[PDB]
């Protein structure tokens, strides 16, 4: 599924990620946004041999099994395939863990480089939240 921009907003409000760790909702839309241009189905392979799965783009190499990375760990307890489904219920219960860890949205490269510091209320414009 490509979410459109609010309809994005309102789920991730709807599952408590508006204000999550002192993160407002525009930082997760932002990082959706260039992590994966708002489609649950994006996978992109690392150099290390994971993967990163969905919406937020979620590494196999910590946060979900996909049987083809040696080492790694499932800390999310969920196939990374949950990832990439319609529901973002799984990506959001994960990213609320992710961003637990201690380095906070810095976690996603995408939304260090072109979300951090920036106008990222934009993001939630016009959106009836
Ligand atoms: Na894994
Ligand atoms: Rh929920
Ligand atoms: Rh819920
Ligand atoms: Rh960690």
């Amino acid at each position: 599924k490509v979410f459109g921009r609010c309809e994005l907003a309102a789920a991730m409000k709807r599952h408590g990620l508006d204000n999550y760790r002192g993160y407002s909702l525009g930082n997760w839309v932002c990082a959706a946004k260039f992590e994966s241009n708002f489609n649950t189905q994006a996978t992109n392979r690392n150099t290390d041999g994971s993967t990163d799965y969905g919406i937020l783009q979620i590494n196999s190499r910590w946060w979900c099994n996909d049987g083809r990375t040696p080492g790694s760990r499932n800390l999310c307890n969920i196939p990374c395939s949950a990832l990439l489904s319609s529901d973002i219920t799984a990506s959001v219960n994960c990213a609320k863990k992710i961003v637990s860890d201690g380095n906070g949205m810095n976690a996603w490269v995408a939304w260090r480089n072109r979300c951090k510091g920036t106008d990222v209320q934009a993001w939630i414009r016009g959106c009836r939240l």
